């Protein structure tokens, strides 16, 4: 094989008859799973990939953008007046397979950081069932470490670059909307559950700054989409307050730590550039749980002459969401 890029295809278990959109835009733009995909280890057949210069990344990105564009649609998009009838929306696993002439090479290694020399290499078809889940600073509903924790980087001491955390543990949120303000909500986190795992994320991440003191702390500067915890729960989008994570220290504290939300109407898009607003939250108790399975962080840009380092929880771009399944897979041209 040789290094290149082909644009792929995906592949559903959607169904034909449901109208849930993700559903819907799959059936007509991915064909059915594979019924019988098969894994093939190289025999020692070693190979070096890297996340943050994966086509298939930008490739996943684009396709998430135009499935939104086709399904979550505003009563307004400033970027024009249209329709917003409110829908079923619930994540469906996607995966990714190259046409005729190409393979993806996976890394199956349990200690791989997503930069530098697989080991346990195999070759695919497909990818895996990656959940497209659009979510801020925490990792929702993704996969899980195959050991350690582990720490994903372009450039460590680059701090201009975010820094994602892949969990172990799948600690978990809860969180909810209950009916007769119309937006209230607010999402309810075991708190030693996450504190054990947090504790053990900063004793992780430690390691690798030398032993320096670190220490969390919540987003200084942005708006509201990087401040708060942003996700979309039942075609609902939720904006979590999650000072209660990275400032309430504990690393008296013990019990179900429960976060506050709103539901905006008008939310800055994810995709383009620009405010879209939309309608109140229909009726009933909105309710979804969802995993935590990762955190994006950025490092402080200044921190140097001290013995600290302040971690505050990353937002923004959604392809690092992507990179986070895509850590392991590089697609290759057969020669
Ligand atoms: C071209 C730029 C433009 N962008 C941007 O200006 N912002 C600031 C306002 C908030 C954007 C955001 O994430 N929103 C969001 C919406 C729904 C949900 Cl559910 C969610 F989780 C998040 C990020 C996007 C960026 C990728 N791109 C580089
Ligand atoms: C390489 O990974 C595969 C996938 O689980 C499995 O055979 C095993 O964990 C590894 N193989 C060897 C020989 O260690
Ligand atoms: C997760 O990884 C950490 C290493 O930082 C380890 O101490 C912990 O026991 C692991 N937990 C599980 C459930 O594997
Ligand atoms: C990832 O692993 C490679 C090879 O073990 C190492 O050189 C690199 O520093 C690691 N990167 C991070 C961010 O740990
Ligand atoms: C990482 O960032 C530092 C500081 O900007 C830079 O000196 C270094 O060359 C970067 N690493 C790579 C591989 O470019
Ligand atoms: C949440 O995590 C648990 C344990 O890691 C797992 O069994 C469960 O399938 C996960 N749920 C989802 C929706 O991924
Ligand atoms: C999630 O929160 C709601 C509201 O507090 C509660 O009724 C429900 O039982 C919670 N989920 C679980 C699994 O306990
Ligand atoms: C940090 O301290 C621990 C002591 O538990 C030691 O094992 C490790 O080598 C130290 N690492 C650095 C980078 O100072
Ligand atoms: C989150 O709540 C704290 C109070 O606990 C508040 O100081 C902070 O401003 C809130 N976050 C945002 C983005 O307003
Ligand atoms: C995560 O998966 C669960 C189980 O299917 C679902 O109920 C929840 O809505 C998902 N979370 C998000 C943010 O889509
Ligand atoms: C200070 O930070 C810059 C980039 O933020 C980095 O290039 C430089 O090496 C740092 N200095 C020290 C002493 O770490
Ligand atoms: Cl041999």
């Amino acid at each position: 094989w040789k290094d290149a890029d082909t644009t792929l295809f995906c592949a559903s278990d959607a169904k034909a008859y449901e109208t849930e959109v993700h559903n819907v835009w799959a059936t007509h733009a991915c064909v059915p799973t594979d019924p019988n995909p098969q894994e093939i280890h190289l025999e020692n057949v070693t190979e070096n990939f890297n996340m943050w210069k994966n086509n298939m990344v930008e490739q996943m990105h684009e396709d998430i953008i135009s499935l939104w564009d086709q399904s979550l649609q505003p009563c307004v998009k400033l970027t024009i007046k249209q329709a917003c009838p409110k829908i079923s929306f619930d994540p469906i696993p996607i995966h990714y397979c190259t046409p005729a002439g190409y393979v993806i090479l996976k890394c199956n290694d349990k200690n791989f950081n997503g930069t530098g020399p697989c080991k346990n290499v195999s070759s695919v078809q497909c990818t895996h069932g990656i959940k497209p889940v659009v979510s801020t600073q925490l990792l929702l509903n993704g996969s899980l470490a195959e050991e350690e924790i582990i720490i994903r980087s372009e450039n460590l001491t680059n701090n201009a670059k975010t820094i994602i955390v892949h969990l172990n543990k799948s600690v978990e949120i809860n969180c909810t909307r209950p009916s007769n303000d119309i937006r209230k909500a607010y999402c309810e986190i075991n708190g030693t559950k996450w504190n054990k795992v947090l504790k053990q994320v900063t004793e992780k991440l430690k390691e690798h700054f030398n032993n320096k003191t670190i220490i969390f702390q919540p987003p200084s500067g942005g708006d509201l989409e990087i401040t708060m915890h942003t996700f979309n729960c039942r075609g609902e989008f939720f904006y979590c307050n999650t000072t209660q994570l990275f400032n309430n220290t504990c690393i008296g504290c013990n019990g179900t730590i429960t976060l506050p939300c709103k539901i905006k109407q008008i939310i800055n898009m994810w995709q383009g550039t620009g405010q879209a607003m939309y309608a109140p939250p229909i009726d009933g108790k909105i309710n979804c749980v969802s995993n935590i399975t990762g955190i994006l962080l950025t490092r402080d840009g200044g921190a140097n002459n001290t013995s600290n380092e302040t971690f505050r929880p990353g937002g923004g771009d959604m392809r690092d969401n992507w990179r986070s399944e895509l850590y392991k897979y590089k697609v290759v041209q057969i020669e």
